């Protein structure tokens, strides 16, 4: 829309206050003009049928209990495009600009939240495994960092090369979590995930066995559901990835930490630079070598720790 950038104040799905970028033309509209070529959050208005129609307020206050998902789909983009340009310099997931689009309220009791190819879609849950996805910010830069995967490495969405798609994702929704300084731990959809359980979550990248996920490649999942199981495998990557940052001796195998910004940069570097659309996981280990080589030298401790985690994950 063509209007004046203003800013509006709206309530999350937690009951957390905030100010949310927002465009005036006769009604207050969900279009941030302030990142790139902007952030625009619609109504799905609980259809199928997307986007569905740009968010439009009549006053600038989105307190509406159904007005909660709409504030942090729109907020959470906004926050997870900052980390992306202040941290890596990029530009949007396109690394031009693109503007991102999210859905909300997108049928009924719909538990789950993806990236499609070219938006962001966040259904409300049925009131009792979830609760409206876009509350997490995890969740929120999960899913945007899958625009980042899509625009760079394509990581095919099935069997190792999409748990590690899916691992990426996690990995970065972590960072941006912590970037934020939003509670910040090594779990993932704590704050949406089932509103009576206390201290669960989907997945944990500390111990993905909590919840069953293998923590080692010998215990990688071999069949069929869930793309060859893409969000079962990615727990071997998430282990890897937590135990390069914070240390550790898994299996025997003891890992000296480096740290999350180091963490988040030889990633994105792998990412961006060595992976492929059919990219295994010796592959990543090779690309994450090469990435931490590149960055800090062939004789650093950083090479030497991506090694470690590697080896006590069972990745070659
Ligand atoms: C993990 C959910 C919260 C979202 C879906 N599971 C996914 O991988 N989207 O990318
Ligand atoms: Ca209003
Ligand atoms: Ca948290
Ligand atoms: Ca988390
Ligand atoms: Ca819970
Ligand atoms: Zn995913």
């Amino acid at each position: 829309i063509t209007g004046t950038s203003t800013v509006g104040v709206g309530r999350g799905v937690l009951g957390d206050q905030k100010n949310i970028n927002t465009t005036y033309s006769t009604y207050y509209y969900l279009q941030d003009n302030t990142r790139g070529d902007g952030i625009f959050t619609y109504d799905a208005k609980y259809r199928t049928t997307l986007p569905g129609s740009l968010w439009a307020d009549a006053d600038n206050q989105f307190f509406a209990s159904y007005d909660a998902p709409a504030v942090d789909a729109h907020y959470y983009a906004g926050v997870t495009y900052d980390y992306y340009k202040n941290v890596h310099n990029r530009l949007s997931y396109d690394g031009n600009n693109a503007a991102i689009r999210s859905s909300v309220h997108y049928s009924q009791g719909y538990n789950n939240a993806f990236w499609n190819g070219s938006e962001m879609v966040y259904g409300d849950g049925d009131g009792q495994t979830f609760i409206p996805l876009s509350g997490g910010i995890d969740v929120v830069a999960h899913e945007l960092t899958h625009a980042v995967t899509d625009y760079t490495a394509g990581l095919i969405y099935q069997n190792e090369s999409g748990a590690i798609n899916e691992a990426i994702s996690d990995i970065f929704g972590t960072l941006v979590e912590f970037y934020a300084n939003k509670n910040p731990d090594w779990e993932i959809g704590e704050d949406v995930y089932t509103p009576g359980i206390s201290g669960d979550s989907l997945r944990s990248m500390s111990d993905p066995a909590k919840y069953g996920d293998p923590d080692h490649y010998s215990k990688r999942y071999t069949g069929t559901q869930d793309n060859g199981g893409v969000h079962i495998n990615s727990g071997i990557i998430n282990k890897a990835a937590y135990l390069i940052s914070q240390g550790g001796t898994h299996y025997g195998v003891s890992v000296v930490g480096i740290g999350r910004d180091k963490l988040g940069k030889i990633f994105y570097r792998a990412l961006t630079q060595y992976l492929t659309p059919t990219s295994n996981f010796s592959q990543l280990r090779a690309a994450a070598v090469q990435s931490a080589t590149d960055l800090y030298g062939s004789t650093s401790q950083e090479v030497a720790s991506v090694k470690q985690a590697f080896d006590a994950v069972g990745v070659k």
